[PDB]
């Protein structure tokens, strides 16, 4: 039993935040899509509207094997500046969980918060500058220890399958891609 | 100004529904996204619940340059049971326009309803054999002229893209490309 939260709020990139969801629930995992609303329904960037299973004030003190968080913007900015999943962030950062980020969020809230040090990042190649020279990884998703990164659209599920592939094993990550028929 | 209709489900793939949408979107098509059930709000296939712009009813006579169907199973059933969306499907050929389906929705829809004759078409390997041989299809994604097909939720930002290049051009679709990330 893997357990993963993935935030959602106004403005997050939809194909990223469902990619998440779906694979990792192909995986398995109980995921918990909590909103950072003060509603449970999300107009996400491109505004597919995604009614979330909770919001995140409602989960504040549950525990996850990983926090996994979808990029758009203004939707990065609205997780950056919830208070809930902040603490969230840096509790489960503090306890060795695993914390993922696609897009902006890598910058726009793991490096805001400060929970990047000593590893390496990427994201959307416009926040590439957000990091110091010498925290920016490499490729379209970047394992650095307890954190995984990865930059766009169309690397949500190679993002996702990774992260199924760091909680579960590379078996599991790979009956996955063929039941989405990615080529891995 | 282009107009596409994408139905949704109970158990539609929510990648695919939502890489459709989000992708059109970004082109600047107005999209239509409407449930076939007795709800706004459908729970796709992987749980996640989407609340659609409309119900299917609320739109049958209205026209749309693209239908795109989403995969998905039950979902696609769900669809091809729809008597309004086949009013609509069989309307829309017709009227010489665009026809798209992903994954299962290529077989158990577009087959089913009779809308694939002299054409070609590909979905979800396992469904390949509801095709007559001749009507068999190549590619990831397949065009076959007011037909357009693709295989799986790892195809569905290429399926769209396909479609912002047929309803509007090339250039259009790689600046959306350029958006997703995705090395076109």
């Amino acid at each position: 039993a893997v357990k993963v939260l993935v935030p959602v709020a106004h403005d997050s990139e939809e194909i990223e935040a469902v990619s998440i969801i779906d694979t990792l629930r192909r995986a398995g995992a109980e995921v918990v899509v909590a909103s950072v609303e003060d509603t449970e329904i999300v107009r996400m960037s491109r505004g597919v509207c995604v009614k979330a299973d909770k919001l995140i004030s409602a989960v504040e003190n549950e525990t996850y094997d990983c926090i996994a968080i979808p990029g758009g913007m203004p939707g990065a900015e609205r997780c950056r500046d919830s208070a809930a999943l902040t603490a969230m962030l840096k509790t489960h950062k503090a306890q060795g969980k695993l914390i993922a980020a696609i897009c902006a969020s890598p910058a726009v809230v793991l490096q805001t918060h400060g929970l990047l040090q000593g590893e390496k990042a990427v994201a959307y190649p416009c926040f590439m500058d957000q990091f110091p020279a010498d925290m920016r990884g490499e490729g379209r998703v970047c394992v650095s220890n307890k954190i995984v990164t990865s930059v766009g659209p169309s690397s949500a599920i190679e993002f996702a399958l990774k992260l199924i592939e760091v909680l579960y094993n590379k078996e599991q990550a790979k009956k996955i891609a063929a039941q989405l028929l990615y080529a891995y």
